[PDB]
C-alpha cells in the first residue's frame, strides 16, 4: 500500500496555472512502481519510494494573501512561495477565485484566506540520481528535446511544465476569496482582519468576544464584497458543511480529511525544482534555462496581467427630481451638479468599457470645463447641457478628450465632490479639474475628480 | 477492472462541437485492452494503462463564462481552455445552451455557471510512443491519409476529429445557462454575480445572509432571463433533484457522482493534443497542420458565428387610447410620439427579421424625419401618418431607407426617447435622428434612436 | 450478452424517412455475431464487437426545433444534424408530428421539444476494414449493383438506404410537437420558450417560480396549439405516465429507460456515413455519389415539400345581425364591412382549397374594388352584393380574378382591416387593396388585405 501523495510528488508543474493544485501539473515524470519502497515510520502499513523523505506535520495552518489592488495581490500571491523572479506565478487562479468584472473593477481590493489542514508532507531531494528514476519515455523526450528551436522548448514547458514538485503537503484546505469595495467598506480594521474574522465566522471558529468585536465590522465587509468559497480534500459529501456556520459540521469535515487527503500546499523550503535540473547536458540546461527566463516566463507572466476597466463615454442628465436616471447604458454619479444651487437636478453619468485585445476603444483621457462662451478646446467634445440649468449663474459646460486606449492615461474612474470650501480635497489619487460647476450660482462649490490606475 | 474514464481519454475530439462532452469526440484512437495495466494507487482494485497518469483531485469547482454580447461570450468561452487561436471553440454548445431567438436577440447578455464535481483526472503524455498504442486501423487510416487532397484532410478532421483528449477530469457537473435582457435587469450587481447567486439559490448553496443580499437582485434576474438547466454524471434518477432548491437533494446527487462519474471538464494544462502529433511523417504533419489552420478551423469558426436579428419594416399606428396595438406582425415601441402633446396617441412599430443564408431580406439602414413639405429623400420610403396627428404643430413624417442585408449596417434595434430637454441623451451605442417628433407641438421633445450591432 | 444497441449501429438508414428512429433504416449491413467481441468497460457482463467504440454519456438532454413557418421548421430540423446539403432531411416525421391540415395552414408556427434521456452511445469508425464485416449477401448485392442504370441505384437507395448509422445514442426520449396559431398566441415570449415551459409543465419539471412566470403564457399557447405527444424507450406500461403532470410518474419512466433503452438520438460528430463508403470501386462510388445528389436526394427532398392551403372562392353575406353565418362550405372573416356605417351587417367569406397533385383548382390571384358603375375588369368575377347595402354611400362591389394554381401567386389568406385613419396598416406581409369598402358611407375606413406565402 502506497502512501497517499506519492502519485503527486515529482509531478511536472506549471507555476502560473494555479497555486497548490494538481490541475496545474501535466503528468508524472518519475516512475515509483518499480522503485525500491520504504515503510513510512509513523504510518506502518504504508510505503513510499526510498528516495522521498516524508515528515508528519499535522497542523491546521493559515495562508493569507491580500492587496489594495490586483497588481499588489498578484505580487503578494507570487511571493507567498519561495520561487525565483517577479513573474505573476499562480496568477491563473484569479480566473476562478474572483469574478472577471471584479478583477477589472478598480474599486475592489482582494483577500484570499486559506486554512490548510496539514497531515504529512513528502519531500524529494535534488540528488543527481533523480534522472535514473524518470520514466523512460519522459527521459527520452527530455533527452531528444531540440533546444535549437525556441518553439520546441516553449511547447515542452507548455506541454510538460517548467518545474516539478519537490515539496508536497497532503491534507485539506478551505478557502474564502473575496473582493471588496475599498471605497465603501468600514476602515476600522484592515480588510485581511475582517476577511479572516468573517472566514472564522462562516466556519464557526470565531469566538464569542471576537464575534462581538468583529461582528459589526464583518457585516459591512460581507455586504460590500463577493466572497467566493471553495474546499478541497476530505469527504465531498461533508465538504459543503464546512461553511455551514457550525463547528460540528466543520470538524466533521476535518475528521474526514485524515482519510482522504489531497495536495493542498507546498513545503516552504523546497516547493518545486526546475525541469532542466533533470537534463543530462549542461549545454542543454543553459539553452532551456535561457529560454525559460528570456522568453517563456516573461510571456506567461504578461499573459496573466489584468487591465482595469476605463471610462469611454460621459453624459449629463437633467430633470426635476433626485431620482432621475441615466440612459440604460450609463451609470450615474449620485452627486447633484446643482446641489444647494436650486434649479434642475443635474447628474454626470459615464460608461466604463471592458478592455479587449483586438478592438480597444478610445478611453476618455482629459476633461475640462469651458464656461460661458469660450470655444471648445481643440479636439475636445462638449456636452450640450448647461451644468447650471435652472440654477442661474454663468453657463457651465463640461468638455472631454478621447484617445486610443493606453494604460498610462485611460481614465478608470471619475467622481464629483462638493462642499462649502473652494479648496476642497479630492479622494486620494484623484485629480480634480479646475473650475466650479456652480460658478456664479449659489450653493456648494463642485468639482469633477478623475482617477487613473496606470 | 478498468478505472472509469480510460474509455474517454485519448478519444479523438472536435473542439467546436462542444465543451467537455464526449459527444464532441468520434471514436477512440488508442487501444488500451492490449496495453500493459497499472493499478491505481488511490483506488486499489482499479487499473489503468501504464502510459496514463491519474491524479486524484476531489474538488467541487466552478467554471463561469459571461459576456455582454454573444461575440463576447463566444470569446470568453473559447478562452476558458488553453487552446491555440481565436477560433470559436466549443461554440456548438450555443445551439443547446440558449434559445436560438435569444442568441439572435441583441438585448440579451449571456452567462453559463458550471459547478464541476471533480473526482479524479487522467493525463496522457505527449511521448513519441503514443503512435505504438494506436489501434491498427486508426493508425493505418492516418498513415494512408492523402494529404495531397484538402477534401480528404477536411473529411478526416470532420470524421475523426482534429484533436485527441490528453487531459480528463471525471466527475459530475450541474450547469445553469441563462440569457438576460441587459436593458431591463437591475444593474446593482454584475449579472455573473446574480447568475451565480441564483444558481446557488436553486441548488440551496446560497447562505441566509447571501439569500437576503442577493434575494431581491435574483428575482429581477430570474424574471428577465431564460435559465436553461442541465446536469451530468451521477444517478440520473437523482440528477433532477439537484435544482430542487433543497441541499439534501443536491448532496444526494453528489453522493451518487462518486459511483458513476462522467467526463465533465478538462485538465487546464494539457486538455488535448493535435491529431498530427501522431502522424509519422513531418511532411504529413506540415500538410495537416497547414490545412487545419489555413482552411478547416477558419471555416468551422465562421460556421459558428451568429448574426443578430435586424429591423426590416417600420409602421406607425394612431388612435384614441394608450392601449392601441400594432398589426399582428409588428411589435410596438411603447413611447407615445405625442407624449404630453395631446391629440391622438401615436406609436412607432417595427418588424425584426431573422437572418437567412439563402434569402436575406433588406434591412432598414437609415431613418430621417422630413417634416411639413420637403420631398422624400431619394430612395427613402415615407410613412403616411402625421406624427403630430391631433397634436397640432407642424406636420411630421418619418422616412426610412432599406438596403440588402449587411452586418455592418443592418439596424438591429430602434427606440423613441423624449423629455423636457432638447439635448436629451440616447442610450449607450444608440444614435438619435435629428428633428423633434413634436416640432411645433407642445409637450416633450421626442427623438428616434437607432442601434447597429455590427 | 451483447450490449443493447449493437443491433442498431451500422443499420442502413434513410435520412428523409425520419429522425433518430430505427423505422427509418432497412436491415443491418454488418455481421456482428461472427465478429470478435470486446467487453464493455463500464458494463461488465455486456459485450460489443471490437470495432465499435462505446462511450457512456448518461445525460438528460434537450433538442428543440422551431420555425415561424414549415419551410423554416424543415430547415431548422434538417440542420439539427451534421449532414451534407440543403435537402429536407428527417422531413417524413412531419406526417406524424403534425396534423396534415395544420402543416398546410399558413397561420401555424411549429415547435418540437425533445428531451433525450441518454445512457450510452455507440460509435463506428470509417476504417477501410468495415467492408470485411459486411454480411456476405449485403456485400454481394452492393458489389453487383448495376450502377449503369439509375433506376437500380435509385432502387438500392430506396430499398437499402443511402447511409448507414455510425453514431448511436441509446436511451429514452419524450417529445412534444406543437403547431400554434401565430396570429393569436401571446407574443410576450418566443413560442419555443413557452413550448419548452409547457413541456416542462406537462412533465412537472417546471419550477414554482417558472410556473408562475410562464403559467399565464402557457395557457394561451395551450389553447391555440395542437400538442402532439409521444415517448420512446423505457417501460411502455410507464411511458404514458411521463405527461401525467407528476414528477414521480416521469421519474418512474426514467428509472425504466435504463433497463430497456432505444435508439433516440445521433452522436453529433459522426451520425451516419454514406453507403458508397463501402463499395470497393471508386468508379462505382462516383456513379453512386453522382446519382445520390444529382437525382435521388433532390427528388426525395422535393417529395417532402409541403404546399400551403389557398383561397379558391370568395362570397359575401348580408343580414340584420352580427351572428349571420356563411354557407356551410365557407368560413367568415369576422369584421363587418359596414362597421360603424350602420345599415346591414356585411361579411366577406372564403373557401380555402387543399392542394392536390393531379387536380389543382384555380386559386384566387387578384382582388379589386370597382365601386359604382365601372365595368368589371377583364376576366374578373364580381360579387353581386353591394358592400354598403343599407349603409348608403356609393355602391361598392368587390371583384376577384382566379387562375390555375401556382405557389408564386395563389393567395393563401385574406383579411379585412378597418379604423378611423385612411392610412391604416395591414398585418405584416399582407397587401391591402386600394379603395374603401365604406366609401361615401359613415363609420370606419375598411380595406381588404391579401397574403401570399410563396
Ligand atoms: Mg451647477
Ligand atoms: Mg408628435
Ligand atoms: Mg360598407
Amino acid at each position: 500500500t502506497v502512501l497517499p501523495g506519492v502519485e503527486a510528488i515529482g509531478l511536472g508543474y506549471n507555476p502560473f496555472i494555479s497555486y497548490a493544485s494538481v490541475n496545474s501539473g501535466a503528468v508524472q515524470l518519475f516512475d515509483w512502481a518499480t522503485a525500491k519502497k520504504r515503510e513510512v515510520p509513523f504510518k506502518a502499513g504504508y510505503f513510499v519510494p526510498e528516495i522521498v523523505d516524508v515528515q508528519q506535520n499535522d497542523s491546521a495552518t493559515y495562508t493569507n494573501v491580500s492587496g489594495n489592488t490586483i497588481s499588489e495581490y498578484q505580487r503578494s500571491l507570487a511571493t507567498s512561495v519561495a520561487i525565483e523572479g517577479r513573474y505573476n506565478f499562480f496568477s491563473g487562479s484569479l480566473s476562478t477565485d474572483f469574478d472577471s468584472n471584479s478583477l477589472r473593477n478598480a474599486e475592489n481590493e482582494f483577500t484570499r484566506i486559506q486554512q490548510s489542514i496539514n497531515l504529512w508532507s513528502l519531500r524529494l531531494p535534488s540528488v543527481k540520481s533523480l534522472r535514473e528514476l524518470m520514466l523512460p519515455h519522459m527521459r527520452q523526450q527530455l533527452d531528444e528535446l531540440n533546444v535549437n528551436d525556441p518553439k520546441a522548448i516553449s511547447r515542452y514547458f507548455d506541454r510538460v511544465g517548467s518545474h516539478f514538485l519537490t515539496g508536497i503537503v497532503m491534507g485539506g484546505r478551505a478557502i474564502l476569496a473575496s473582493s471588496t469595495n475599498k471605497l465603501r467598506v468600514k476602515r476600522d480594521y484592515s480588510v485581511s482582519v475582517v476577511a479572516k474574522a468573517s472566514y472564522e465566522g462562516l466556519t464557526g471558529q470565531l469566538s464569542a468576544e471576537a464575534k462581538a468585536k468583529y461582528g459589526e465590522s464583518i457585516s459591512s465587509f460581507t455586504q460590500y464584497s463577493n466572497t467566493h468559497q471553495e474546499v478541497r480534500g476530505g469527504d465531498g459529501a461533508k465538504a459543503h458543511g464546512v461553511f455551514s456556520g457550525k463547528k460540528e459540521d466543520f470538524q466533521a469535515w476535518v475528521d474526514s480529511v485524515s482519510a482522504s487527503p489531497d495536495f493542498v500546499d507546498f513545503v516552504p523550503t523546497i516547493p518545486m525544482q526546475e525541469i532542466w535540473t533533470l537534463c543530462s547536458s549542461e549545454a542543454q540546461a543553459e539553452a532551456m534555462r535561457k529560454h525559460y527566463d528570456d522568453v517563456w516566463a516573461p510571456a506567461q507572466s504578461e499573459k496573466y496581467r489584468v487591465k482595469a476597466n476605463y471610462i469611454d463615454q460621459l453624459v449629463v442628465i437633467t430633470g426635476g427630481s433626485s431620482t432621475i436616471e441615466p440612459p440604460v447604458g450609463y451609470s450615474k454619479i449620485e452627486y447633484d451638479l446643482n446641489a444647494g444651487a436650486g434649479g434642475d437636478f443635474i447628474y454626470l453619468c459615464y460608461h466604463e468599457q471592458t478592455w479587449q485585445a483586438d478592438r480597444p476603444k478610445d478611453a476618455v483621457t482629459d476633461i475640462r470645463i469651458i464656461f460661458n462662451k469660450e470655444p471648445t478646446p481643440p479636439g475636445y467634445t462638449k456636452l450640450p447641457q448647461d451644468l447650471n440649468k435652472g440654477a442661474g449663474g454663468d453657463d457651465v459646460f463640461l468638455c472631454y478628450k478621447t484617445e486610443a486606449y493606453n494604460t498610462d492615461t485611460a481614465i478608470n474612474k471619475v467622481t464629483v465632490i462638493g462642499g462649502n470650501n473652494a479648496d476642497i480635497n479630492a479622494p486620494y489619487g484623484y485629480l480634480k479639474v479646475p473650475g466650479d460647476l456652480n460658478r456664479g450660482a449659489g450653493g456648494n462649490f463642485i468639482y469633477a475628480c478623475t482617477f487613473v490606475g496606470k
